[PDB]
């Protein structure tokens, strides 16, 4: 019940939110359907509509009027944006000269530059360069201010989980925002677009930064905006807020414009309709910016002018159908359109298996536009899946695609012909950043970033602690011209133990063989100082790793690599090698070809055995450094060491033996030598987060060998490709990747073939950032260069994307 018989007379767009049955006058109000009854009359004015023309220049105040053009309007904070150019012979803030703002020039009274956050739906980044013709004022912020040439949304790429990604540094698992529709299956309640549940707050999840502003006493102006309210108030409602008395005035805002995403829908993302929209949008950027200006608040205010996703060509006839695929269609429920997500219609029926429905959808048809996921195999690089309202069954649609359950529901729900949702790596869904103030740089080019880190700037912008998020903070210090944010480097929790030779080979019962039996002063000294580390200053370039949490290791030196070798996992944690791009590729010799010898520096208690291996009919093993790469024969010995060795799927080592024996030397003569760090991740509970040993659920049958749910690799080599790897004075260029340790190759559909056609297609995909390998390993890597911390931060989030221009 709302009592909507009280008044709105002074209180328009106040603040604070006031408790039903008593009557709204803020930006909800209309939301909740709780405006008093004369909200329209007094807080949405139109009359003489948003701009001041000559005649209306000192006209005696009419309180009717949207807006002002009486000489008491700049003391009212309620002028026409453009009142001052219209009656004072000012200009427009975009006809000025760029002119650097190195320190903030504010108002008296004002503690803190504001943050005014400028969003706008749908804004693909390409816009930027093909719409620039008609975007003066968006222009001049981009060229004057900070930009990246795009910026990465999140997973899936739509607008809830991006905005409130955006508002919270957090992945869609775990703010809870995971789609623009959701079931959550302990409310059982459903989330949509339309209607109520949405305003329910056991949705939200995390801390927005509205919340971390009001907590540290910094005040905040609303950052939703209730459809019906038009831009031009939207806008002037900003700036009467920035007319307030000191100790109520915000200091951060937030504008939402519907478009340019709104007409992109109909029209496809550049068609002749979305001319307008871009110029419409671009108008309202001016009217901001002439209004900060009448204000003197244009070289006060830091904005920032952020996309949540981009937009696509999509039309109705590109619709998958799962009644195409499925004899059980009406057993399921399907969350559709550009990506997927299936549950059982009834948990009710016993019957309903998703291994049958995985199985079905499985490279059924030759150009099949969509790949069906159990979520915890879905890319790593997503952080998509440790959410109850995660469905178990995901599909990844193809770009310029939907899927359906049946026909009828597109038919019966062309007329679109544009869309967005997909994996967050596709270049049609990728955003726009500027960053323009005086806390931002000047004429500053950036490279892209994903739109986590957003939170933890927008709070150094704020003098905010932020709240616990996924951004790496500090990786966007140089988008900055104050406010850096310095950390430290965490403490290494755990030092590594250094083992000489302490076992006899009698003392191994591992059923292993090796035949290696075969027998000098000048090589007997030179072997010993290769297991002492003297090669470690090649193949170990970044320093060790650091261990973050409790554990027992070993470091393990060898002529041709480094590792750190878990006592409790009974395996590498990292192998750390260097390939010059003068390297030669060799065999696994034939007599080598089933050698596992033990390690004379660690306990057969501590190491693998093979009769495990022999026993378990499903498991085989690999080896972390690739025995094809040795730098010479008898190097090569090294590689068989138990300590080297893996527990890999059949299916999986196909992956690995292509990366190893063909990438690797790719990648070295591309890139001028590579540093390769290589390791297992176990993540049985898909939180992204390093498993304890008692979070394993499977080991190699029969003993305590517990098997890797994914591999990774870090390569690391010079920006400057001109110098090699190990000997780079400068910036490091990285790519990474997580690959799942499965038992088959389903995801593949072509994997009958050579693996030359079907494993690096699979590795692009499970591209990753260092960042990620960290959150799943507890390592931190880099952590002796000649770089400084913020740069490497910035290395760490990185992701190698494949997408061409
Ligand atoms: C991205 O950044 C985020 C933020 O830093 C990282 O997420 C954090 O990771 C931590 C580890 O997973 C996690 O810490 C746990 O928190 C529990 C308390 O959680 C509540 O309070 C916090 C603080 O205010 C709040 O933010 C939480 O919000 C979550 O839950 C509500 C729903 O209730 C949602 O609205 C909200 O969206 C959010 O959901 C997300 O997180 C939860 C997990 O918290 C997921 O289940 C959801 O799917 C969703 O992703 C909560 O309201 C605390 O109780 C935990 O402590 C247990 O574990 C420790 C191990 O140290 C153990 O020693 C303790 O004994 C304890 O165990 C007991 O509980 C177990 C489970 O019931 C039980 O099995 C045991 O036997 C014991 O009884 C733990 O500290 C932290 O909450 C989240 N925060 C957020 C916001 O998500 C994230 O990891 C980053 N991602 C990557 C890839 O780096
Ligand atoms: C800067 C900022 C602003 C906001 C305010 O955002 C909104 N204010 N007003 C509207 C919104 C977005 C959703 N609405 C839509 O019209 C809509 C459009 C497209 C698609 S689609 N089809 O493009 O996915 C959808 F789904 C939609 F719902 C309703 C209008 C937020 C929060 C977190 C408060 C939202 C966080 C931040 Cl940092
Ligand atoms: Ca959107
Ligand atoms: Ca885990
Ligand atoms: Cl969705
Ligand atoms: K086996
Ligand atoms: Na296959
Ligand atoms: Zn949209």
């Amino acid at each position: 019940w709302t009592a909507t018989s009280g008044s709105c007379k002074g209180r328009c767009f106040e603040l604070q939110e006031v408790g039903p049955p008593d009557c709204r006058c803020d930006n909800l109000c209309k939301s909740y359907s709780s405006c008093c009854h004369d909200f329209d009359e007094l807080c949405l004015k139109t009359a003489r509509g948003w701009e001041c023309t000559k005649d209306r220049c000192g006209e005696v105040r009419n309180e009717e009027n949207a807006c002002h053009c009486s000489e008491d309007c700049l003391s009212r904070g309620d002028c026409c944006t453009n009142y001052q150019v219209v009656c004072k012979g000012e200009s427009h803030w975009v006809d000025d000269d760029c002119e650097e703002i190195k320190v903030p020039e504010c108002p008296a009274g004002f503690v803190r530059p504001p943050l005014i956050i400028f969003s706008v739906d749908g804004f693909r980044a390409s816009y930027m360069k093909k719409g620039s013709k008609v975007m003066p004022n968006i222009e001049k912020l981009r060229s004057c201010g900070t930009h990246a040439p795009y910026m990465r949304p999140v997973y899936p790429t739509k607008t809830f989980p991006n905005l409130y990604t955006l508002a919270t540094g957090l992945y869609p698992e775990s703010h809870g925002i995971v789609g623009n529709s959701m079931y959550d299956p302990v409310f059982d309640a459903s989330f949509h677009l339309r209607g109520r549940e949405k305003f329910n707050h056991r949705w939200w999840g995390g801390q927005p930064l509205w919340i971390t502003a009001t907590k540290q006493g910094v005040r905040a102006g609303t950052f939703f905006w209730s459809v019906s309210i038009p831009h031009e108030r939207r806008i002037l409602t900003i700036l009467q807020w920035l007319s307030l008395p000191d100790n109520e005035r915000p200091s951060v805002y937030a504008f939402y414009s519907e478009q340019p995403d709104f007409s992109g829908h109909k029209y496809g993302p550049f068609g002749p309709e979305m001319t307008n929209p871009l110029r419409e949008i671009d108008k309202t950027v001016g009217q901001l910016m002439d209004g900060l200006k009448q204000l003197r608040l244009h070289r006060c205010v830091n904005v920032i002018f952020v996309g949540d996703h981009g937009m696509e060509d999509v039309t109705c006839d590109r619709t998958e159908f799962l009644s195409n695929y499925l004899t059980n269609v009406d057993d399921i429920t399907l969350v559709p359109g550009t990506l997927g997500r299936i549950r059982a219609k009834s948990i009710n029926n016993s019957k309903y298996d998703p291994k049958t429905i995985i199985a079905a959808l499985t490279c059924k048809k030759p150009d099949q536009h969509f790949k069906p996921y159990m979520k915890q195999h879905l890319p790593k690089r997503l952080h998509y899946a440790n959410n109850r309202r995660i469905e178990d069954i995901h599909l990844l649609v193809d770009r310029r695609w939907h899927v359906a359950r049946k026909p009828l529901d597109v038919y019966k729900k062309c007329f679109f012909q544009g869309d967005h949702g997909f994996d967050n790596k596709v270049n049609s869904m990728q955003t726009v950043f500027v960053g323009y103030g005086p806390t931002f740089k000047y004429r500053t080019k950036v490279p892209p970033f994903e739109n986590i880190e957003l939170y933890n700037v927008m709070c150094d912008l704020l003098g905010l602690k932020p709240a616990p998020n996924n951004g790496t903070h500090g990786s966007l210090n140089h988008l900055l011209r104050t406010n850096t944010f310095r950390p430290t480097m965490p403490d290494e929790v755990s030092r590594p133990n250094y083992p000489g030779i302490m076992y006899l080979q009698s003392e191994f019962d591992l059923g292993c063989t090796c035949d290696d039996k075969v027998e000098n002063k000048l090589e007997e000294l030179n072997k010993r100082l290769h297991t002492k580390g003297s090669t470690k200053e090649r193949h170990l370039l970044y320093g060790r790793p650091a261990v973050l949490y409790r554990t027992s290791y070993d470091i393990l030196y060898h002529t041709d690599f480094e590792s750190g070798y878990s006592e409790i996992f009974l395996m590498p944690l990292w192998t750390s090698y260097t390939i010059s791009k003068q390297a030669e590729v060799s065999s696994i010799p034939e007599h080598l070809t089933n050698c596992v010898r033990p390690d004379v520096r660690v306990s057969p208690g501590f190491s693998q055995n093979c009769l495990a291996y022999k026993n378990d009919k499903q498991m085989s093993y690999g080896f972390l450094f690739p025995p094809y790469l040795s730098s010479s024969p008898e190097a090569k010995y090294d590689a068989f060491l138990v300590t080297n060795m893996v527990p890999m799927y059949p299916a999986f080592k196909r992956v690995w033996a292509y990366f190893q024996r063909v990438l690797v030397k790719k990648y070295a003569s591309e890139r001028n030598g590579v540093n390769v760090i290589s390791g297992p991740i176990f993540d049985y509970n898909y939180d992204g987060l390093r498993d304890t040993e008692d979070e394993i659920k499977q080991y190699v049958e029969g003993s305590s060998i517990p098997v890797p749910t994914h591999y990774y690799s870090i390569i690391t080599s010079c920006l400057d490709f001109t110098q090699p790897a190990d000997k780079c004075d400068g910036p490091l260029s990285v790519s990474s990747f997580i690959l799942p340790h499965r038992p088959d190759n389903d995801e593949s559909c072509n994997s009958s073939e050579d693996e030359s056609k079907w494993v690096e297609e699979l590795m692009k995909m499970h591209t990753a950032r260092v960042r990620d390998i960290e959150h799943l390993t507890g390592l931190d890597f880099y952590r002796k260069t000649s770089r400084s911390y913020s740069e490497i931060l910035t290395l760490k989030t990185y992701l190698h994307t494949y997408e061409s221009e």
